[PDB]
């Protein structure tokens, strides 16, 4: 069995925030020792690019050599919807293969963005929920994440977006902090990032009320 | 090569209620033309059982053969982990297929169910999201379902459950109503049906104070 390929997307958030550097990856496994070369041809809505990088050959303990380029993507380019192709091509192979790959298609809706207090019934437990609900938004990809006093929150945890009655995604986040902290009045934030947000971004927050 | 087997539990809902009918379900595809004919024997923890009923084979789309029978299952039997044994018998087959399923294992955890009023936020849109958060169960099998006065209220969505911190389930569903509803007055429950609760069930409610 000749040599293959999976290719491997941006993470949405790095493709959201200007600050971070999104990448599409392509992996060849299964390369032989008689046919050790492995070139790279990149395409962006097929016109070649050259800046890719392309790391040395290594040998999996099953003898056979994984080879991995990396092509970084403009931000806007990957939101714009071009199409990144990876061709690998190699003597082991009769012809090379190409994978492309891009950004999930459909029209962006803005996310809503609540955030909720604990029930009344949780304030007896050594633990409380604090809840974000994201809803109405479009397409799936989205980052959540939850801080605190100017740092992240740990325990926390994201069920995975479903699609709601209406056409769009909707998703919660629950965290988790000790009622202490709660009722000590430790502000707690919810921080999403999604296309369809101004600057990519919004956060909301919520602290004990007395 | 010849039909293959899928054997498929009973309804959580079924199982927790005691006037409901759970059933266990085996169903064979890919039965051929020639050869339609198919045998099932049924087995709960070894002993024979007699009293599933098998549907008249149904003719796919394409070319095969479907046939399916159903075991109805006591609910207590279920409850208490006893293994179904499907075996299906073919000429195709060089041997009858064995397929056995019972409830998901572990220790069950009773689920603490908190109801989450609309966020003030969304207060300013039409329709407004009621919450319910069911946390720390165990096994993952669960229904959840809204009411108010007494009829279903089904406009809503449900995540499936995930793994929480501790190793137990938790689970959001979110009922949408127009926000008339709401400040009208109207009082809405979440009903929860888990093994772990007692009598399978309990409900929690809330509404928009006078
Ligand atoms: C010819 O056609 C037939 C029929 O197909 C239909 O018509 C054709 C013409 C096409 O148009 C096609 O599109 C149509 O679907 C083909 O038959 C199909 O064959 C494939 C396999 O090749 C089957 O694939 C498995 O599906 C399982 C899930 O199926 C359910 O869900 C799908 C939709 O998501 C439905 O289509 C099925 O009907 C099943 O739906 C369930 O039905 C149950 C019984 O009715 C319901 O429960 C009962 O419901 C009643 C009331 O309804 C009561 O509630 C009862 O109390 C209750 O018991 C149930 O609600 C319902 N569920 C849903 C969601 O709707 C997959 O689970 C399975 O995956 C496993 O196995 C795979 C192996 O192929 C493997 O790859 C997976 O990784 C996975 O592996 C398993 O993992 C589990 C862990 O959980 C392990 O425990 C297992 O051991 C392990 N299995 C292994 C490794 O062995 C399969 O993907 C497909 O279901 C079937 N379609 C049918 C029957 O409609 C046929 O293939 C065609 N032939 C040819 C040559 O093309
Ligand atoms: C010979 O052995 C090779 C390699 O196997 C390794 O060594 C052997 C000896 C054993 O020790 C193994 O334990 C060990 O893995 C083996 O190759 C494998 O081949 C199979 C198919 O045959 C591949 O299976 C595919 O997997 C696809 C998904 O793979 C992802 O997730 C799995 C874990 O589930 C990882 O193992 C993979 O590395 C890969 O991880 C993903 O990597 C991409 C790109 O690096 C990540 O995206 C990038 O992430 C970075 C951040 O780091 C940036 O954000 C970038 O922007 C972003 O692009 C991605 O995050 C990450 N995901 C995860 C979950 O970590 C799956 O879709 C396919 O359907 C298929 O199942 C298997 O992955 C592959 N292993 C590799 C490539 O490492 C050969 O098959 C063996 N040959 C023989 C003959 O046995």
């Amino acid at each position: 069995g000749g040599p293959s390929v999976f290719l491997f997307p941006p993470k949405p958030k790095d493709t959201l925030m200007i600050s971070r550097t999104p990448e599409v990856t392509c992996v060849v496994v299964d390369v032989s020792h008689e046919d050790p070369e492995v070139k790279f041809n990149w395409y962006v809505d097929g016109v070649e690019v050259h800046n890719a990088k392309t790391k040395p050959r290594e040998e999996q303990y099953n003898s056979t050599y994984r080879v991995v380029s990396v092509l970084t993507v403009l931000h806007q380019d990957w939101l714009n919807g071009k199409e990144y192709k990876c061709k690998v091509s190699n003597k082991a192979l009769p012809a090379p293969i190409e994978k492309t790959i891009s950004k999930a298609k459909g029209q962006p809706r803005e996310p809503q963005v609540y955030v909720l207090p604990p029930s009344r019934d949780e304030l007896t437990k050594n633990q409380v929920s604090l809840l974000c609900l994201v809803k109405g938004f479009y397409p799936s990809d989205i980052a959540v994440e939850w801080e605190s006093n100017g740092q992240p929150e740990n325990n926390y945890l994201t069920w995975p977006p479903v699609l709601d009655s209406d056409g769009s995604f909707f998703l919660y986040s629950k965290l988790t902090v000790d009622k202490s902290r709660w009722q000590q009045g430790n502000v707690f934030s919810c921080s999403v990032m999604h296309e369809a947000l101004h600057n990519h971004y919004t956060q909301k927050s919520l602290s004990l009320s007395p």
